[PDB]
């Protein structure tokens, strides 16, 4: 079913990454239409538009309880700019949600969120997609009991004959979530996503405390005097030498062990998302 641009009523800006807005799709013009989330490009050039259409095809191919729902696309006349229409997830970003309710979210709830992120990622892998940007900033909360992976802007499809994707000219790079091989060789795979997942687990159990964030902690370890390209250089050498993020205060042993397993320099030794979801669900059952 189609979405007429004239009937999308702006309500509120939700966030920037392009941008995401809260809109009411109101063709009856009586303010009773559905509230949706709309993603559009800030700078809709020819290369970005091509990348955005691929992102849209990726999201449309995905149907999982822990992946934000695709609703449709809005086309503009002439130049062919695109708006991606998604379900509105009313509790917002996990990052803000956890910052707002801090420790009032207990470990068993955090593990319910962990399990769901794991399941969404495992599914993504069966499609041979690499997310590349797994972080709490890309997770949304539908309700108290359900989170969803909510943005796929950096997602690549693996080539048929390879188990990695090599990025030739990197743009946006969340280096503090990157596996060593991604920093050194710009190589991305299911194993690099698992590394990133360990960082997500660190994020949840620090309750996204500002001074404990991955950027804060890694900068401390390499020295706050490191700048620009030198950060990447020193980060690589630190990770090669087993410098890791510390255990979050109050974090259960069995969860901290999962993080450190994800952060294995040896790509082949990192666990699979299938094995992670089983392990996490066993922890929850024990508790
Ligand atoms: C950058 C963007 N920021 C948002 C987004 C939303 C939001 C929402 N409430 N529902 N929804 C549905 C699809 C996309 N975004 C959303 N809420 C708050 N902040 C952002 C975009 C995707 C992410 F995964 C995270 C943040």
């Amino acid at each position: 079913t189609q979405f007429e641009e004239r009937h999308l009523k702006f309500l509120q800006q939700l966030g920037k990454g392009g941008s995401v807005e809260m809109c009411r799709y109101d063709p009856l013009q009586d303010n009773t239409g559905e509230v949706v989330a709309v993603k559009k490009l800030q700078h809709s050039t020819e290369e970005h538009l091509r990348d955005f259409e691929r992102e849209i095809e990726i999201l449309k191919s995905l149907q999982h309880d822990n992946i934000v729902k695709y609703k449709g696309v809005c086309y503009s006349a002439g130049r062919r700019n695109l708006k991606l229409i998604m379900e509105y997830l009313p509790y917002g970003s996990l990052r803000d949600y956890l910052q707002k309710h801090k420790e009032r979210i207990d470990h068993i709830k955090l593990l319910q969120y962990t399990s769901q992120i794991c399941k969404g990622m495992e599914y993504l892998g069966t499609k041979r997609y690499i997310h590349r940007d797994l972080a709490t900033r890309n997770i949304l909360v539908e309700n108290e009991n359900r989170v969803k992976i909510g943005d796929f802007g950096l997602t690549k499809v693996l080539p048929q004959d390879k188990e990695y994707y090599k990025v030739k000219e990197p743009g946006e790079s969340p280096i503090f979530w990157y596996a060593p091989e991604s920093l050194t060789e710009s190589k991305f795979s299911v194993a690099s996503d698992v590394w990133s997942f360990g960082v997500v687990l660190y994020e949840l159990f620090t309750y996204i405390e500002k001074s404990k964030s991955p950027p804060a902690e890694f900068m401390r370890m390499i020295g706050n005097d490191k700048q620009g390209q030198m950060i990447v250089f020193h980060l690589i050498e630190l990770l090669k030498n087993n410098g890791r993020l510390p255990r979050p205060d109050g974090c259960p042993d069995e969860i901290y062990m999962i993080m450190t397993e994800c952060w294995n320099n040896n790509v082949n030794q990192r666990p699979s998302f299938r094995d992670l979801a089983l392990r996490v669900d066993q922890i929850r059952d024990n508790m």
